[PDB]
């Protein structure tokens, strides 16, 4: 199922370093990992996925204002907008309205899918969130950097290269997030799942949560549940919160 | 020694997927691959370094004109190159210069710089190389896309993301271009060389290098050797040919 990323968690408590903010709170910390998952045997989610949904559907939008996740009942990113309930040019923005120098925009979403579909070979099939000159204007710096598509024997992978991850809280709800859109991905450029790869720079857990992570290590791995997604959706933009289901 | 680049030569020989380019040349790929090195155990290059060195160099200065390599013998940029040398706004111009809305211009290689001796702790020691606006400008696009210092017990990290190899005639120039950046930059913030972390998006061998890779992978491994840098170098900007000497 999951092992490796128990193996993850597992690693950090053994080996890991030890850190302490600011604020004195206290981290166990090791850098360089890679997860990998074949979407073919179940989609890797252990147990909210409404949050992981809208999230995506929200970023595939454009859009940067909170408004659209509270309208559905999704409060994530409340505490890192202002008083209008804006984000300045996060994820949204930078997958689709990339801003440069001479008013160039670049809606990397539309181009990569459509050189997923013209150009499968492609060795740059990259949409990146790590808009240097903008991230300033950001509520936060991209978490996740940039990720990469690959395309093999009718089967479309994902890699997503992530700066830094709260192994115990986090990384369940940021695999979760790439694996579903490799699959939304997969499914409108006609081609099978393959594989999502997940890589990783500084990856922590806090020491306050040493405890619940030992206990999560010792408990019984289950199956993968099934993601399952509304076979008429031909084109990314057009999924509804009604096309997901996850089973058994 | 250098065991993990071997295994991944055998892994993209034994399980990779075959692929053919427009003009009929073949390849062998995978995708999703990590590679890590102790840096403290020695130097990761096997047996040139004259031009790793000269284009680590050219890439610190700025420079996005072949005339200072092609000044030092250096040739590897010259196919690439327009009829005045020039490549458009590839590594050099981004990790000095980086180009963006509203005049905005980064130094990159300075703030990360500063950040690593002010704020260690720091989960976004990032540069990055995709400058997605930009692209289109450049000779082609980034494969070095970007990297991620990391800070703990001293000891410096660097991490980078190759978003396509050639893991046979490529990889060992890429890898030791990085590894020797780090050490660059562990001297000039007084700290300790840690590890150089390689994660890779496509890695592909040429099936006309498939005589040649198996003969790699049957050859008895060598000591790795030593790199010494001049330790009277305390600026990423001042460092010479001479400052370095690779060793056993």
């Amino acid at each position: 199922h999951m092992q490796n990323y128990l193996h993850l968690l597992q690693d950090i408590l053994d080996n890991g370093s030890d850190k302490t903010d600011r604020t004195g709170t206290g981290t166990r910390s090791l850098f360089g990992y890679q997860l990998r998952y074949d979407l073919s045997k179940g989609f890797p989610l252990v147990t909210h996925l409404k949050s992981i949904i809208y999230e995506l559907l929200w970023f595939l939008k454009g859009d940067t204002n909170i408004k659209y996740l509270k309208d559905n009942g999704v409060s994530i990113w409340d505490e890192w907008a202002d008083e209008n309930g804006d984000l300045g040019p996060v994820y949204g923005a930078q997958w689709r309205s990339w801003r440069g120098a001479d008013n160039k925009v670049v809606d990397q979403i539309s181009e990569v899918i459509d050189q997923i579909k013209k150009n499968p070979d492609s060795r740059r099939l990259i949409v990146s969130a790590w808009n240097v000159a903008e991230i300033p204007n950001m509520a936060l710096a991209p978490c996740h950097a940039m990720f990469q598509f690959y395309v093999a024997d009718g089967k479309l992978s994902l890699q997503l290269y992530q700066r830094s991850a709260d192994v115990f809280l986090g990384v369940p709800f940021n695999i979760a997030s790439y694996a579903l859109l490799l699959m939304m991905v997969a499914q409108v450029t006609g081609l099978q799942v393959g594989d999502y790869v997940h890589s990783f720079g500084d990856v922590h857990i806090y020491n306050n949560h040493f405890e619940q992570v030992n206990r999560q290590l010792s408990r019984d791995p289950k199956p993968l549940p099934v993601m399952k997604l509304n076979p008429d959706v031909k084109d990314i933009f057009d999924f509804k919160f009604e096309d997901f289901e996850l089973l058994n």
